[PDB]
RNA sequence: UAUUUUGUUGGUUUCUAGGACCAUCGUAAUGAUUAAUAGGGACGGUCGGGGGCAUCAGUAUUCAAUUGUCAGAGGUGAAAU
């Protein structure tokens, strides 16, 4: 049968995250990002360098034995947006058209029951 | 109270001066307005994120301990700290 692992794919603005776990979480198979592919420092949350994090990552899930995977897309959440970035559908496309399996999509932003205030102020961030 | 009379005031003075019995020989329809689409109170089943005290839970955040992994991560309009 098939060897599962976890794509946990962290979404945020500013940057995108790969990281291929195994089934437990507790064993790292591959964290690349988008700022470990490009050099321009706003273009990791793009979705092109989430396409180059994904292929690589899904390049090193062979070689271990990685077949199949589940997904785990997560914005950035808490107080922030929970509104995942530019990069995690592209990630996603890029690491199921790379050869992987893919299973049990789910998203696992982190959410409050309403807590801590958020930043910025009252009048907010004004531009 | 006698005002009029008996021995000038004077006690008892008189079927005539009271609230005490009511004593014309004890009568009357005997005597308390509604119940405000005012108010207050009570009662009934309720209703509510009304209040106080105690208690319970939830993730999130931050930090810590253990863990795996390896060059970036943050952050922005773009940066830099
Ligand atoms: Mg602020
Ligand atoms: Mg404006």
């Amino acid at each position: 049968s098939q060897v599962f692992g976890v794509a946990r794919i962290y979404a945020s603005f500013n940057d995108t995250f790969v990281h291929v776990t195994d089934l437990s979480g507790k064993e790292t198979i591959a964290r690349v990002t988008g700022g470990m592919k490009v050099k321009a420092d706003r273009d990791e949350s793009s979705p092109y360098a989430a396409m180059l994090a994904a292929q690589d990552v899904a390049a090193k899930c062979k070689e271990v034995g990685i077949t199949a995977v589940h997904v785990k897309i997560r914005a950035t959440g808490g107080t922030r947006t929970k509104t995942p970035g530019p990069g995690g559908q592209a990630a996603l496309r890029a690491l199921a058209r790379s050869g992987l399996r893919i299973g049990r999509i789910e998203d696992v932003t982190p959410v409050p029951s309403d807590s801590t205030r958020k930043k910025g102020g009252r009048r907010g961030r004004r531009l």
